[PDB]
RNA sequence: AGAUGGUAAGGGCCCACGGUGGAUGCCUCGGCACCCGAGCCGAUGAAGGACGUGGCUACCUGCGAUAAGCCAGGGGGAGCCGG
């Protein structure tokens, strides 16, 4: 389900949409690096975090 | 004075049981022929590729930095994150 709650308001992100969507896409991309960094060091990441964070940015990126 | 036994280093034929080898039978995811259908793609970048892409990924498959995937419509009704 996750998606709906998000993707719905992701469109609703039409307050300052495209611009806020760029800003948003970045924070989502920084959180990703932090993740692959912590996953890099070994015990400090638990999988799906990255997958879900990726696919999020993909629709987020629309 | 004479006469004729035994020995098998090894060999040979036969029997039994194995080793090696992959014939024979059965099998079939594939192939073959015919018939019917269907018949163009490309600068809106084709055909075909290269390098990438998974939390751990050698290869195959998929995909393309939104990267085994994103959106929506339809199908479907308990399982799902390919091999
Ligand atoms: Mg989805
Ligand atoms: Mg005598
Ligand atoms: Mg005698
Ligand atoms: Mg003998
Ligand atoms: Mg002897
Ligand atoms: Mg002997
Ligand atoms: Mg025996
Ligand atoms: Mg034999
Ligand atoms: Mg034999
Ligand atoms: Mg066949
Ligand atoms: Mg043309
Ligand atoms: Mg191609
Ligand atoms: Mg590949
Ligand atoms: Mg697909």
């Amino acid at each position: 389900m996750k998606l709906s709650e998000v993707r719905k308001q992701l469109e609703e992100a039409r307050k300052l949409s495209p611009v806020e969507l760029e800003k948003l896409v970045r924070e989502k991309k920084r959180e990703l690096m932090e993740l692959r960094f912590q996953a890099s060091i070994g015990q400090l990441s638990q999988n799906h975090k990255i997958r879900d964070l990726k696919r999020q940015i993909a629709r987020l990126l629309t």
